[PDB]
């Protein structure tokens, strides 16, 4: 499975997978209600609201159907690296996505390693 986050057409998360509480530092009620760019840091967070309206309003995918390496964010302020793929959905109507993560912080600290160490 992994980190998997719903979100509506708002940001605004609607599941959030017990993996993602193990990941994010923040607990499925805690999380659940407010909006995703809590999961991230600046300049995303204050970003997101618009490249989520953005494609809205495009239809034009930039992470959807090709996936992305970004800066996630823990509730204890730490910054990690994770693998991104986002589904769209559709529900009730109204539009829906879902968020795959995959920790990239082992990956990223086992390169920096072996980087220094000539
Ligand atoms: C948690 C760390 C995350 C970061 C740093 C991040 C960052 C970004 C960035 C940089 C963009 C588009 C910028 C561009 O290429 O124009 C974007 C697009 C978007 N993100 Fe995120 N995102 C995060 C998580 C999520 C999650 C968990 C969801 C869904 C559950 C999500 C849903 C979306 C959607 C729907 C868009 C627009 C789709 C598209 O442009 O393909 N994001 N995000």
């Amino acid at each position: 499975p992994d980190a998997m986050i719903v979100i509506d057409g708002h940001g605004i998360i609607q599941l959030f997978s017990t993996a993602a509480e193990r990941l994010f530092g923040w607990s499925e009620l805690e999380a659940i209600g407010q909006n995703v760019n809590i999961l991230m840091p600046e300049p995303d967070r204050s970003r997101h609201d618009s490249y989520i309206s953005r494609y809205r309003t495009t239809s034009d995918p930039h992470i959807i159907g090709i996936g992305r390496i970004v800066t996630g964010k823990r509730r204890d302020g730490t910054t990690f690296p994770m693998h991104l793929s986002i589904g769209e959905m559709q529900s009730g109507g109204e539009p829906y996505f879902t968020g795959f993560v995959r920790d990239l912080t082992e990956h990223q600290q086992t390169q920096a390693r072996l980087q220094e160490l000539q």
